[PDB]
């Protein structure tokens, strides 16, 4: 009935029904005009002339490493290039947010209601004939078809771009403060009401949680101490409440800020190497200011742990991931001259792509030993078996799955992968190809082009039919691949945007906020400007172990 | 025993203890250098001597009629000024916010908590010596003396600007949705979540009140009709929780998004209107759209009264407020080429500047009836009696008090004047001198330069010892107004700044919200372009009544 089903609008275009079959788009800001936002202006098609394809930007960024050399060690230069991608990648980010899973119209009701996700495209409405809009079959594939078919591994695929476990349990552990579903609301529901980097995964998300949390002397973190090491504490000694199975002991149930951290020993080790950190940072804020209460010196040591965090995801786990020659660089001043909107909606597609489970190896290799699925999870003895450094050594040399390239899904998370797929429909998500076009990128025209491959390019055109109508989550995983790269053309360019923005759009870098005082004076300040993972490790794990987020 | 009690960091500048006796300012961005901030930038030195003193900017705005009536018609000049007045005036206030009533350093917890109000400067520290720091006595004068020697009103003081009462009803009405202090909690604490105009006074604060308030067709509000003319629905028939008092009967109980709204007819007025207005807009939408269905008619209707309330609060309640030749625009087209944060914490001095009791006259005069307070207050059956038509024409005519000049204060509710100066002081407010110097004003150097007037100023002089610890409430009642003017510098410059950032910082005004597609067509977006009062109440009560916020 809805005549917008088609998604006829286009270019940033907006689609709204002017009668019962009639509808009209608002092409106010694309740059086009015409009865579908199609028909460019002059401005708008000279911009489309000189525009480089993604592809062709990937390959200048990851080719000429002597120029780029030269580039990273020129100040003003550096900075200017790290100036354009935080503002090219952030006016692809609607801000304030605009839709969510149960409004394809802006409502105040989309707006102000924070336990939503927000959305990048809109939902397909109710009334629609086909889940996609118009285009394909009366019913999707089968989800696990798809999930057999394309996306599970039969052996396993290494990144070629070398990302270590070391990586992976970084991406869970970061991801997981602000990818919070609330599941007895729904997929499209959040947990995480401050929507980004607030480390509520340390801190709690409720001040009641974070004060049974506290020590409340020197602003420190509660914890206790096992064969010497620093632990997180316990259930029974804070009273938090914490997901573990029935059999779990009192004594392994550790107490952090996110309640699901107790499921994979992978990450209680970053949940134990940033409690520490936090008690480290009180320690130097107790030396500088012997004046200072408990209150200040957890809040301060907090802002100094957020600044420290948004400078290791940039220059040590985003310039990994990017495979980029050029240095990326955290400085909150190159956007002071620049509009920029300092807010950020956590997208629901934000958490579809995230879904790095093919990250994830067939066994977890610590030491001398090798623990499957069943051996690994919920199991902290491991933890406290080999301990931390043993935790890092191991991590750093294990080589992760690469997450594009088709079928490397582990079996042993077969149904969460199917979740990803069944969630996605009930969410009524649009096509890739018009998430594509959401991001200025080129819509695919074959299966084949999509994958750059024959066999299951065709098994996705038995089961799909259309292009047009193809899922974003599996596209994304079966995509084609970079040279040698982790990640294909999609993930990049739909990923860099919601990424940049939810780091960049943090109160703390704000020009009333980015300034000494605000973390303690000059040695707060140091603090977050030379952090890097190493340096993390080296200061909070015994022995001072190597690390990197690549074998 | 904290060294940052004496306020030293000068120019905005950010005090940090350094050890137990000593200090350290952080002068980033502020323009100046030194130990306390007070050694300017070569460009800085610059920009002080041609920057124009407030009362200076305030003459030319409210003199030379003929050349605005020019400035006024050529479309460029006109957005040009009114584009400046939204920059420099939004400068002023720090965005995202920092300090709250518990915090005097930036926290997350002062961020993220939305509970709470946000300050425009952080609360004395509660190891200080004194109230106000380190001067002044170890107590404040007695808040009964100040409020009975300077704040009450003898006789009448009319404003000189012409203000009536539908513009006292409609301050209240408007500035209810985003001051709603959570009193179980705190002074400092608030229960509008939303920060700015989300129009709960109508709709609720919560899920479940609004969807107690709707009809659930056309995306309408439940109404009743009570004599031929429309009327919001009472507590008995749909649940909503209300204050009144006990010896209210039910059928005059009645129900509307602000819970506090039956305290007096002249807010249940325009809780009525705003109501009208709603349902006309959802009749409007409904003839664009008879596809759309009712949760849809409702949300852009919702949106389209907000459009409409900045829209009239910015040309035609903040315009004649300033009491400027220069016509006041609402186009949020002006701030797309400029840095600006879409985003709004509400500040509890913006709270305490705004109660503005000073404004309610001595008796209520409607047709030939005039009331008392005691008449007045929870009594819903003046507005039957009269009806919404009457109500208008009588406070369109009726004379609103002066804020400024001193003792204006009705006595009915000296009360609420008192509790004012005791909440600021629990809430531990900074001297009326810091916040001029935070907000780019001269310090007072005698309580006679405050008050343009011997007798008060000796009065404060007695009670006070020293200018620098004059209080902020007490002095915006008394400070001296500019000529034939309502407020004082303080007032102004202290209010422009809340008020703009506030209208302009909501997300409606954001460059993917301001299209026509998002208030249902082009139809619905000139219902905001062309909103004002005047067609606000001619819309929706009947006989179309002649209504202004001054008096004719
Ligand atoms: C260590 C082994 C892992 C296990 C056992 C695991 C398991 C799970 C489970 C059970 C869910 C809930 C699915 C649902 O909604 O029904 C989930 C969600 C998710 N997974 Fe994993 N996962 C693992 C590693 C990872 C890694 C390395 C990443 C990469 C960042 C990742 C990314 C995500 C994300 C972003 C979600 C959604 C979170 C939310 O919205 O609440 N997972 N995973
Ligand atoms: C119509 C007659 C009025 C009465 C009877 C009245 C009475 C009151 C009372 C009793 C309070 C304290 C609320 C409490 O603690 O329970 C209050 C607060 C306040 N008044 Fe009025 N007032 C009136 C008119 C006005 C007007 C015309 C303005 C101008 C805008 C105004 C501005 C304010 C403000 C901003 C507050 C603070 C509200 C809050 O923090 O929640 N009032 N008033
Ligand atoms: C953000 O949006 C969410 C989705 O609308 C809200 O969550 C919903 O709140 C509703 C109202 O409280 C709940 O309605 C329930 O069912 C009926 C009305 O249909 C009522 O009689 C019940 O009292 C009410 N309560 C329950 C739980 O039975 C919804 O159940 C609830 N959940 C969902 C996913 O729909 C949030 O409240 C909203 N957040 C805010 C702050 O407004
Ligand atoms: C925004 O800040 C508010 C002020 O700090 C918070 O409100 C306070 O929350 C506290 C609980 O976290 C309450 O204090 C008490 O804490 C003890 C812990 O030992 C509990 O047992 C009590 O149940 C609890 N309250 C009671 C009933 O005594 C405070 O009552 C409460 N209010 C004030 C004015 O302090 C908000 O929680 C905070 N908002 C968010 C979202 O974090
Ligand atoms: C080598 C110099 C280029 C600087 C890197 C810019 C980061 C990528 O920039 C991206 O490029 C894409 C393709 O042009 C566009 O679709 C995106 O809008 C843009 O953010
Ligand atoms: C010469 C400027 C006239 C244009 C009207 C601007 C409206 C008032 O602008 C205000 O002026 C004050 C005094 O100059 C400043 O302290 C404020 O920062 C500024 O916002
Ligand atoms: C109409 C007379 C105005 C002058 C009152 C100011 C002088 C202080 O007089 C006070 O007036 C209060 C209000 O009536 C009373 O509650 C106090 O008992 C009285 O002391
Ligand atoms: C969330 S997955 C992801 C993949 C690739 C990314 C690349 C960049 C670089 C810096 C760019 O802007 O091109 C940033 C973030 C990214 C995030
Ligand atoms: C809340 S009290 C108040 C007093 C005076 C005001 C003056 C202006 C004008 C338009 C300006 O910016 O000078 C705006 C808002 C104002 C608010
Ligand atoms: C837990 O870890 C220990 C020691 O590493 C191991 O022996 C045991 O098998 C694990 N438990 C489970 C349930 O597999
Ligand atoms: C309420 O107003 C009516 C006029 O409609 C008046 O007759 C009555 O006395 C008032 N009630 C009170 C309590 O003053
Ligand atoms: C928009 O594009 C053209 C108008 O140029 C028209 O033929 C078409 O039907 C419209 N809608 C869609 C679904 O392409
Ligand atoms: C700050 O100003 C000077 C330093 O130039 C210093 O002598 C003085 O003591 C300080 N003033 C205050 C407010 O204490």
């Amino acid at each position: 009935a809805n005549p917008c089903c088609s998604n006829p609008c286009q270019n940033r275009g907006e689609c709204m029904s002017t009668g019962f079959d009639q509808y009209k788009c608002d092409c106010t800001r694309t740059g086009f005009y015409g009865e579908n936002c199609t028909t460019p202006e002059f401005l708008t098609r000279i911009k489309l002339l000189l525009k480089p394809t993604p592809n062709t930007v990937h390959y200048i960024l990851t080719h000429f490493k002597g120029v780029w050399n030269i580039v990273n060690n020129i100040p003003f230069l550096r900075s200017l290039i790290m100036k354009y991608v935080l503002t090219s990648r952030s006016y692809l980010i609607d801000s304030p947010p605009t839709y969510n899973v149960h409004y394809g119209y802006k409502s105040w009701e989309a707006f102000s209601n924070l336990s939503y996700y927000t959305r990048a495209l809109p939902p397909v409405a109710d009334d629609c004939p086909t889940p996609m809009g118009v285009k394909g079959n009366k019913e999707l594939p089968d989800s696990k078809e798809v999930l057999e078919k394309v996306l599970l591994r039969r052996e396993f695929i290494p990144d070629p771009q070398g990302s270590n476990m070391m990586f992976a349990f970084f991406a869970q552990h970061f991801t997981h403060q602000f990818f919070k579903t609330d599941h007895k609301r729904g997929p499209g529901f959040t947990r995480g009401l401050g929507h980004g980097v607030d480390l509520n995964h340390i801190y709690g998300e409720t001040l009641d949680r974070q004060h049974k949390l506290r020590l409340f002397k020197d602003g420190k973190l509660k914890y206790q101490v096992i064969g010497g090491e620093v632990y997180p504490p316990t259930v029974k000694d804070t009273q938090v409440e914490m997901i573990y199975p029935p059999h779990i002991p009192e004594n392994l149930q550790f107490a952090v800020g996110q309640e699901v951290f107790g499921l994979v020993p992978g990450l209680m080790m970053y949940a134990t190497i940033w409690l520490r950190e936090h008690n480290r940072v009180c320690d130097i804020l107790k030396q500088e200011h012997p004046e200072w209460g408990d209150e200040q010196l957890f809040q301060t040591s907090r802002l100094i742990l957020i600044g420290e965090t948004i400078k290791i995801v940039i220059e040590d786990y985003v310039q990994h991931l990017s495979g980029y020659h050029f240095k990326l660089k955290f400085d909150p001043e190159l956007l002071f001259n620049q509009q920029f909107q300092y807010q950020n909606r956590i997208a629901s597609e934000f958490n579809t792509l995230y879904h790095w489970h093919p990250l994830l190896p067939d066994t977890f290799n610590i030491e001398d030993q090798e623990y499957s699925f069943k051996q690994f999870l919920y199991n902290n003895s491991i933890l406290l078996e080999h301990g931390l450094t043993q935790f890092v050594e191991s991590f750093t040399r294990q080589i992760a799955g690469r997450v594009a390239g088709g079928r490397n899904v582990p079996i042993a998370v077969q149904a969460v992968a199917k979740a990803s797929i069944d969630q996605s429909r009930e969410m009524k998500y649009q096509s890739l190809n018009e998430y594509r076009k959401r991001f200025s990128l080129k819509p695919y025209t074959s299966f084949e082009e999509l994958t750059g491959e024959k066999e299951m390019a065709a098994e996705l055109k038995a089961l799909y039919s259309d292009i047009d109508v193809m899922e974003l989550y599996p596209a994304l995983l079966v995509e084609k691949p970079r040279p040698d790269a982790i990640f294909g053309e999609t993930m990049v360019e739909l990923g860099a945007p919601f990424s940049l923005k939810g780091l960049m759009g943090n109160p703390i870098c704000s020009p009333q906020y980015w300034k000494p005082s605000t973390f303690g004076g000059e040695v707060g300040f140091k603090i977050i400007n030379t952090a890097s993972i190493q340096s993390l490790i080296c200061n909070n794990v015994k022995g001072c172990p190597f690390t990197s987020f690549n074998v």
